[PDB]
């Protein structure tokens, strides 16, 4: 039968002065006359004849070539395959085969003037909570004084590292973890492999999680200082490691001197109406402000403020521009609730402030990396480039908590297979051209989220194939705390637990596997800027293929009993040589070869 | 067997003081036993428990419902549908059941309130191209003058109706319609049905088509004038009809005074580089500027020029807010080649100015009707609401052009049955919302497509189910000038041929079809203003129901030889008495007689 093939990577896209070229194969009966390639000359749907090439690439399969004008025209390079017959037409698609037109974010695509996060294309993430990491051995008086949480009313719990995480005080407990205990655990990530840290929130805040702000320009005292900081930057740039902060510019806390809701100092929102900020907060006629979710501890914020736009972003001194200026230079910044960030506490003109941050940070830092938390379809946050990449809750996490833990991003029954998964991967992704695809942030769980090992229930031997699939997705992946120690952990506050250091409590088994997909991952250009076409997904079995100008890695997947399959002939399972690097499944002749439960990996 | 039904309009969706009440229905075996509704409370995915209902709508009905809060949230509300069971979980969307969890924008959606032009759904609409339609008796002074086409090189030629259209001189040949033929004719629509009108490019320009605007804030000399086109629209406002003016808006013409690339002008910015209107056009470095798809006679607008984004939207007396005022009250626009309008001669920032431009015809008329004229993939322009509405042509025209006609948009290759048909355009659908489906614009062809009769080719036996079609599904149609009476043509310079106006060549039959049709929208609420559900797609046949409360139509085509239908049951399908009103299908209790060639229709 007729199959066609193209990958969004340099095998077929090769740029050549001012023409990109897109390149297509062809293996079957009945080809094509001619083919055509539909690209978008500046936002107007076109066509282009291929052209058919006496130089066959891989013998029995025909390879058609045609440009793309570079000289002119918006930067994302989208387009697809007309193949023409006389009286049929059959679309070529990232999604395969079609016949009816496909739309335009369902299409190959390139940032051929990529000019955004090109570093962090390469790199593995790891998350921390400060809280539950590591404690620092010289502590400030400072850093165990007990204070007041007035949003929750009652004092934070303070507790020695060993203490069990209650149900009470959840997030009001501190254990006291700091980022001079990040600063003293440097050298354990640089062994594990990690790259970058993700950093919740460290400005000063009354809550264990810090998310109800009290002040954008200063770090926590608890969480250490401006002092605590500076060292954590400065010590990573030696090791050549990155760094992300959380921001909220959702909301901020009813505690900060902004809407201060505790009469606990002045100038506040709430019970005071001539606020110079009384308009930077909504309040409705019976005055009550409004919060995110109908948690008090959290005021929404309007950005319908001229002025509030210039202290968060558009201003020369702006919270965003802040952290990412002289003497911090921060590597970027993560976006809480970005699809809630609007005007009379709504999400009015969302992608206008969302689009506006991201410009401002680019005018600071042009390689700086914003990433969206959805946990839904992000794609036109995305569509737009209001952002450099989204947390990759839809494509990657959730798909994998369906077809491994059989369960939702509601903690409800989820039946699905290989087939509907690579499905519903292979779609989203398809509306994000490749560079687009490679800076996503695939992870498996979040202090959002139970630790992602307890979910699996009694599939608990399922987490391998799980960490095994992580480094080998498009994107950008990332690892939280406590997960390659395979730790434990039901949603908040139980997925905060604090770390074990003490080697009597880790399993090192599953350390060693991230260490070496880590590694493999750095030694592989293909797992890092390299396409992925889905090989085989069906029932129990998930095969794909990472791929760049020749360098070639294929993975299987079985969520069931060992067995074999058929991998339908393929021009990416003819290369020179089947040197196998993870898992314990053997390719001979095209047959599959699969422990049961396995996760294999091969490479050249 | 387990199976579902919902359409976003009542019963189903139902306001109710401040909350929208949203309503499921079920048959089949093995029922689930909860089911939760996802809605967005501004971009926020949450859940709304569904009760089971105790009164069920008809037998064979089990009804499951909830509630959307109105006191906030964002105007257009996506929801879906999660059933749950104690194991597997099934989501209903519009485009029905399915695995995965929807896609944000092919949720269902609702406007609530809604924003954009009500009055549109209730239009019929006639495209009229001035110079090819009607000749005023009482000829102007220079209504009959002929100049030289400098942008065609050749002077401009005059002719009588009854010649016959030649490709040479394709922008130069003028037959000398006007505004006033417009208003004398006025009832020949007003017998058609029509109830507004759609007037193509109207503004000086020396070619024929008007797309070079010479004086963007005069009526032309030989296209009637400013008091002519104060007295078409008179008659429009007392008639009580719509008239839609066309905003050619991506470029000017080369002739126009901002240019002046003939030496007849002044401070033009072709051979002037100090004039104040360089920057209203990008230019390249060999002196040439950018020209619309190397046309340079529509050199293309530089919108970086806050002094051009006045004189077009922004500013007061706007070319945009002054035909939506006094004394011209225009009813909205047509924005010719609106995707690629942006900066740096390009599509850079489009979405910024076509929402710009549509939000200055609102500020003005705020009952304005926009429409963007889009060959391809609209989606993600309208799911900004940036556009009121759209020339339907790939989410109405095209799918149809495949069924009915076996042709693409550039090429005529192409083969569809029914089902591949249907879904392209429940899935076009299902990323629009209902508000903006009735506002869709759809037609058939038009001054930049084959007339569809010469498409049909040997197959025009097929006409009347088009034309069914058209007033039929869901959205506002647009009857280009001369198809009613079967009017014929080819292409860009063959499709606009002069309006017979002897009866002995129009053929009447032809004309007959829309009067009913026209009429029967009309006297429908559902044709206008209700759900649609595609109920049977197979080869040749399409069944499918408009339905709105307790009002039902029925229509079913068949492009081929006749047959016998086994009609799904459904609780739409207990009419009381379905009356046919068109076509010679008769219904046997579920079992449709189609006629071959048939565009059946009943209602109750």
């Amino acid at each position: 039968m007729l199959n066609a093939w193209h990958l969004p990577v340099p095998p077929f896209v090769k740029q050549s002065k001012d023409q990109l070229l897109i390149t297509l194969w062809l293996t079957g009966e009945d080809p094509p006359q001619r083919i055509m390639l539909r690209t978008e000359h500046d936002n107007e749907e076109m066509s282009v004849p291929m052209h058919k090439q006496r130089s066959q690439p891989q013998p029995g399969v025909t390879a058609w070539r045609a440009a793309i004008d570079l000289s002119s025209g918006q930067p994302r390079r989208r387009y697809s395959f007309k193949l023409l017959w006389h009286d049929r037409q059959r679309w070529f698609t990232p999604q395969g085969f079609s016949r009816m037109p496909p739309a335009r974010l369902e299409q190959f695509a390139v940032d051929v003037p990529d000019i955004g996060p090109q570093w962090a294309a390469d790199q593995i993430f790891y998350q921390i909570f400060p809280d539950r990491f590591a404690r620092s051995l010289p502590r400030e008086a400072e850093q165990d004084h007990v204070y007041y949480h007035h949003a929750a009313g009652q004092e934070i719990i303070l507790r020695d590292w060993d203490e069990p995480v209650t149900a009470q005080a959840g997030g009001s407990t501190f254990y006291g973890g700091d980022l001079d205990g990040i600063s003293e655990k440097l050298p354990y990530l640089k062994k594990l492999g990690v790259t970058a840290l993700y950093l919740n929130p460290v400005f000063k805040a009354p809550s264990v999680h810090k998310y109800d702000t009290e002040d954008y320009r200063h770090v926590d005292p608890q969480f250490g200082g401006d002092g605590a900081l500076l060292r954590l930057r400065h010590n990573t740039q030696q090791l050549g490691m990155r760094l992300v902060l959380d921001g909220v510019f959702n909301h901020s806390g009813d505690s900060h001197a902004w809407f201060d809701r505790h009469n606990r100092g002045t100038g506040g929102a709430c019970h005071n109406p001539e606020s110079p900020w009384r308009d930077w907060y909504s309040f409705s006629d019976d005055g009550t402000a409004l919060d995110w979710l109908g948690y008090a501890s959290l005021p929404k914020l309007d950005y319908q403020s001229e002025s509030l736009v210039n202290e968060i972003y558009r201003g020369e001194d702006s919270i965003v521009r802040h952290w990412l200026k002289a003497p911090w230079n921060m590597d970027g910044w993560r976006l809480d609730v970005v699809h809630m960030l609007g005007e009379a506490g709504g999400a009015r003109n969302n992608m206008q402030h969302v689009a506006g941050i991201t410009e401002a940070a680019k005018e600071t830092q042009p390689e700086a990396y914003i990433v969206g938390e959805h946990f839904g379809d992000a794609r036109q946050w995305l569509q737009a480039d209001v952002e450099d990449a989204a947390m990759n809750y839809r494509g990657f996490t959730f798909p994998l908590w369906g077809f491994l833990a059989n369960t939702d991003i509601s903690y409800d029954p989820q039946q699905i297979d290989a087939q509907t998964c690579m499905a519903w991967m292979d779609n989203y992704r398809a509306g994000l051209s490749h560079q687009q695809q490679l800076r996503m942030f695939n992870q498996l769980d979040s202090h959002d989220t139970a630790r992602f090992k307890t979910l699996l229930g009694r599939d608990i031997a399922r987490l391998p194939l799980a960490v095994v699939w992580l480094f080998t997705w498009p994107g950008v992946p990332c690892i939280y705390y406590g997960d390659e120690v395979g730790l434990d952990g039901k949603n908040d506050p139980f997925c905060r637990k604090p770390f074990p250091w003490q080697v009597e409590k880790q399993d090192t088994a599953l350390f060693a596997l991230y260490q070496r997909m880590i590694a493999l991952r750095k030694k592989s250009q293909a797992l890092r800027h390299g396409g992925c076409q889905v090989l085989y997904a069906e029932d129990n079995v998930v095969v794909f293929v990472r791929v760049l100008n020749q360098q070639r890695v294929l993975v299987a997947i079985n969520r069931g009993e060992a067995c074999e399959v058929v991998l339908p002939a393929s021009p990416f399972l003819n290369a020179v040589q089947w040197q196998c690097k993870e898992g314990h499944g053997q390719l001979t002749d095209g047959i599959l070869a699969l422990p049961a439960i396995s996760a294999t990996v091969w490479m050249n």
